[PDB]
RNA sequence: GACUGACUGACUGAGACUGACUGACUGAGACUGACUGACUGA
RNA sequence: UCAGUCAGUCAGUCUCAGUCAGUCAGUCUCAGUCAGUCAGUC
């Protein structure tokens, strides 16, 4: 009620009010949600007595879903329209076939609608009259939005009434253009993909926009690395030693992988290790010596990979975290005794260099400096920090809570479900309206969190396509806000600069497109839709052995595996009941795990679980190598979809 | 005699008359009791001279038992058949082994039959020839009906004659179906669980049903809450203060429980308090300071819980009740002096806001409005009001009797035994045939009270599965009746709507099932019974220390506890005779209670009681913490079944 | 013949106490599967 | 075109806690009426 509609909202609403399928392109923070409110209200009130229509509203991430549902519920309570929502949260849900019919406004996540359409419970899209697509720029190759549109267009082009389509965006996306022409082509293809005739952008009331919406400012921070790293040097020495050990047993392995000049802390090295594994555990010999060599190479490569992960975490996260991870692996888990001696040799030196604060990670130093100086300048402010990986979320949480210098900070974690839950996310969000001052977020904090007060956005080695850049920068709804990209690589800065340009070129291309005459636009859109529909339509149309990946013991055969509930795999038979051994006090204790029978091979196959009445063990294809019963060939399967056999029920 | 059989009763009776085990599904109020009368009469009269058979009739709740017994007694007096009943009421009962043999019709409560079968006094079910199951929808996981059926089926499938089985219902129940298929599966499993081949529903004489039976109408009433509550605010301020006090002593209490964002008036907060208790009184220290901290945290948490209960009662019941409860706790029952000062500080403000009628609970306001307007419209009517908890029964009784505006109302309480007694329930029921006009009832008023005149049913925040919805709505036998769900939460309304749908989907699924061909139905039923029987058959196959929960004083040892009559626990020895102290004038006076010896700890352990000749004290495991005599570990036992020891007689 | 006292038993009616069972409602955790997109490397 | 990492989205199977309401088993008590039996004074 207290919200007073501004002029530019009416301007944007106009074409949709008329009743054409439209796309709205506006800068972040202008209040496109209120525009959707007004369009929905005007469209619904238009119908005559005795006839009513439905409204559908999607969202990708759960917190966005929750806040949109709350906004709609608060706005439309007074008119008496009944709204509702569906999500993964609702358990034992009433069948949707009629919860669509009972209510007026329905909020969803597109996967639900796609599921129902594929199953067929919802007959056709004609039950609806208005479809609103938030963050509409994602309508592309296989995103669920595009599958919904595929159903829509396949229905329209062949032979019932169809609903109006409205899309909202803050950046339509440029794709991979190298010139204005390809940007124009990409935008035209996008508009065709969702059957829109009009693109609406505010121009008449621009000046009003400038003092209504404050554009955030951008900054870069390059941080150099240390020339001398004791931990890096000693771990690299361990790398050289372990590599020599691995080299000595094998006849050759320089030649096995085409990769060359492998650095130590690079992902290329990790790919090399994975390739050497997948090439060596598949290597066969004419027999116990074969298993022994396989075991030795497996252990060597596993420790190599674990140390490489420790190195990358060390160069990203703080000093202590890498040693924590390594010590946990060693303690939790012959040759392995030798390697344990090797690590325990250096442990104390590693701890000593870790507790020397002079060798602290420079990135953390500069991040402390930025937070300190900002919070000195403004005592009160709400800032968001963006990372790549949840492990880094936990690491930064601990490091922030453990710094006496940053007594100001009050942390709040935020991440996608699976793991924080839905009500926890809702509470953390609502608290910011409160005693929290900093929010550590993963990728879910894009596409609109709408915190009314945010003046600082920090990117911790977080870059990508232009869409992510714009959606990250836009989070600073509060005026005077700033964004800081912190990194230790110049190429990242270059990518950021070129992405800024790409944004500019897209913004010019859309203005060029707006000049085109109507009904030629629609004609070329129809042509593109027809061509793409033709392309898609014509686009598409035993008893083997399984053995332990580490000791090559004959685990089982696919003739004895019965799938339960189409989604779990198990095997019956006393023969399998000897080939493994459980653990007396399993590490989770929260149920007993499976392990290789021979004391030589401590390899985790699967886990126990109980179906309705029966306790049974289940295995993962990630544990075995498959071997033909006729020939001696082998492959490796990482995922049951690739494996092909006689899938048999319980 | 004056009852004239209607057509649909004969239609329903037909399959049972033939002699197959059947289920009857009919809408509420159609007179299924008379159908049972006719089936029983026809079945009993069929036998030839010199041979006779028995009839058994169950019921769950005592008032239903009483009214069914009265109905059978009045009907079958003229034929000369001898009926009788058994229940928990009969004291010094003649042994049943032959009160079954002496009479023809026997009325019971299934727990009696299960008790006798487990003990073995009744040899086998073959003594009977007809078993009638009223409210048959309860035959499920562990309900006594299902155990009786388990005996029946275990006898039948393995290797004497067996009795016919008839069941009656008004709603078979849908379980947790999400589609018609799962509803059909649930109904098939239900029919299998009680070995029925035919489901009977009236279709030919439907039109007769519509003017014979009036369907009650349904309505919803959403009530908003007050934005500003003085009592809520002040009690919340006390919450914040007490929480700060509790926080200060303990090193950490945030991290002990995974629960987050605890609201004040929620059950989640109560669970948090219970978790903090069960985690803190078990916490051990290397000694008097340990007891002091335990006492302090105990008192803080106890007052927190009591205030939270006051808050929830206040938001449910009237203003005065919460203060009544709190004052009674404080008056009945160092640090406690401090907290008493804290409460007495605010007492007068609490009373002042309580006696301001403008801040009355809105739910009570709207309930007064509904009763007023109805009784204005119709001066004479009989209405029933449904609540969750007996405490609310008393509160509503007082509040209704104390309102000058509602001079019309004449109240009648009704609740299960243990506490009103059986003859009191019978008198209250018979009075409604009289000067009473409103009945306040707990859950016992479901599954059929059969008040010939009821035109108004009110639900005070009472919702559940579809069975409860249907059985609650059906109570309005009188035509023109109505049902009103009053609530202050929208999710409750949504649950009610989805339950209405679930009823519709079940009613369609049963009609689908009726189409199936005979002897395939029975075949799949036999398959289900066999599978379930196999599943059930294979499904199943010291001197420690006890100390005071509040002061950690060494109470006793399990080596000195002797159980009497297998059901009371006591301890002998002068050592225990010092560890406690009785009270001179105990609060019940009706016998002396037990309390902790030290004046620091006023904690009630148990109560005195006299066996045939000897006065002895008995204790409750609810009073102590158990500690190993060898190690320092502790657990908490809430119920003697969990505790395992050397149970020794007197 | 009628006067006052004490005892026993049988029948009721009412209360308080202690133990186990079932069901419904929540709140929170663990496990296994499939899908999409973005980034790299070759 | 292939590989490998990362992050989001859904489907399905499980469990533990805590409150609530019903159902049974067992040990007790106080009241009031009734009918018998005795002692003592007239
Ligand atoms: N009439 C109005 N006056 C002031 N603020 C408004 C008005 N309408 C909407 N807003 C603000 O706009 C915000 C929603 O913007 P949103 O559309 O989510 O941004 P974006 O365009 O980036 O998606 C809300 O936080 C609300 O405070
Ligand atoms: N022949 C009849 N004529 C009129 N009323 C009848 C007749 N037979 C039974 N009734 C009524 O049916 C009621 C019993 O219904 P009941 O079977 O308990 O309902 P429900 O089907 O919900 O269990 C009684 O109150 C009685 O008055
Ligand atoms: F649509 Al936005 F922040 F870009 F809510
Ligand atoms: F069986 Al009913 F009211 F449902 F007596
Ligand atoms: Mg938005
Ligand atoms: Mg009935
Ligand atoms: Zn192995
Ligand atoms: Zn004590």
């Amino acid at each position: 009620s207290p919200f007073k509609p501004r002029n530019y909202q009416l301007e944007l609403a106009l074409p949709a009010m008329k009743g054409k399928n439209t796309i709205i392109c506006a800068p972040t923070g202008c209040g496109k949600t209120f525009v959707s409110l007004l369009i929905c209200e005007h469209h619904l009130k238009k119908f005559p007595q005795g006839q009513k229509g439905k409204v559908v509203f999607f969202a990708n991430q759960i917190p966005v879903y929750e806040q949109q549902k709350s906004v709609f519920s608060k706005y439309f309570e007074r008119h008496g329209y009944r709204v509702t929502g569906i999500s993964g949260a609702t358990a034992e849900n009433v069948p949707v076939e009629q919860i669509v019919e009972n209510n007026d406004i329905i909020i969803l996540t597109p996967q639900i609608l796609v599921n129902n359409l594929k199953k067929g419970t919802i007959p056709s899209l004609s039950i609806f009259t208005l479809m609103i697509f938030d963050e509409c720029h994602n309508t592309s190759k296989q995103h669920p939005y595009n599958m919904i549109m595929f159903n829509y267009l396949d229905q329209k082009l062949g032979g019932g009434p169809l609903p109006q389509v409205i899309g909202l965006t803050a950046s339509v996306g440029v794709g991979d253009a190298k010139n204005t022409d390809e940007a124009l082509d990409y935008i035209c293809k996008l508009c065709a993909s969702l059957d829109a005739s009009v693109i609406a952008t505010v121009k008449h009331n621009l000046e009003e926009l400038e003092q209504v919406v404050y554009k955030p400012q951008k900054f870069f921070r390059k941080v150099e690395s240390r020339i001398s790293d004791k931990f890096k040097y000693i771990i690299a020495q361990l790398m050289r030693d372990t590599e020599s050990l691995a080299k000595r047993i094998c006849k050759d392995l320089e030649n096995l992988s085409q990769i060359q000049n492998r650095e130590f802390g690079t992902q290329k090295y990790e790919q090399w290790i994975v390739t050497v594994q997948k090439a060596c555990m598949v290597f066969q010999m004419p027999k116990d010596e074969e298993s022994r060599i396989c075991k030795a190479l497996f252990l060597y490569t596993s420790h190599l990979r674990k140390y490489n992960d420790a190195l990358i975490i060390s160069e990203h996260a703080r000093m202590k975290d890498a040693l924590d991870y390594l010590k946990d692996f060693f303690s939790n888990v012959e040759i392995e005794q030798d390697l344990t001696q090797r690590f325990e040799e250096k442990l104390q030196e590693l701890e000593s260099v870790s507790r020397d604060p002079s060798n602290e990670n420079p990135k953390l130093e500069d991040l402390c400096f930025i937070l300190q100086e900002e919070y000195h300048l403004n005592p009160e402010t709400i800032t968001i920090l963006f990372v790549k990986t949840r492990a880094l979320v936990d690491a930064l949480k601990n490091w922030i809570e453990g710094n006496p210098k940053l007594s100001f900070l009050k942390p709040g974690i935020l991440t996608g479900r699976g793991g924080m839950t839905l009500p926890a996310q809702k509470c953390i969000l609502d608290a910011f309206k409160g005693d929290h001052n900093i929010l550590i977020a993963t990728s879910v904090a894009d596409e609109g969190i709408d915190i009314a007060q945010c003046n600082l956005v920090i990117l911790y080695e977080y870059v990508g396509n232009v869409i992510k850049m714009i959606q990250t920068r836009g989070r600073g709804r509060a005026r005077g806000s700033k964004c800081f990209l912190l990194t230790s690589n110049a190429g990242v800065i270059e990518k950021e600069q070129i992405n800024m340009y790409k944004e500019k070129m897209m913004n010019d291309s859309i203005l060029r497109l707006q000049t085109w005459d109507e009904a030629v636009f629609r004609e070329k859109i129809l042509h593109i839709q027809t061509h793409e529909k033709f392309i898609r339509d014509s686009q598409e149309k035993e008893n083997k052995k399984l053995l332990c990946r580490k000791c090559k013991a004959l685990a089982c055969y696919t003739a004895d595996v019965r799938v339960i509930e189409e989604c779990h795999y198990t095997v019956l038979g006393d023969a399998f009941k000897e080939c493994f051994v459980s653990r007396p006090h399993p590490k989770p204790k929260k149920r007993a795990k499976i392990f290789c029978a021979r004391q030589n091979c401590s390899h985790d196959w699967g886990i126990h679980v109980k179906y309705k009445t029966f306790e049974i063990p289940v295995i993962k294809i990630e544990s075995f190598v498959v071997e033909d019963i006729a020939t001696g060939v082998q492959t490796l399967y990482s995922k049951w979809k690739d494996f092909h056999f006689e899938k048999i029920p319980f």
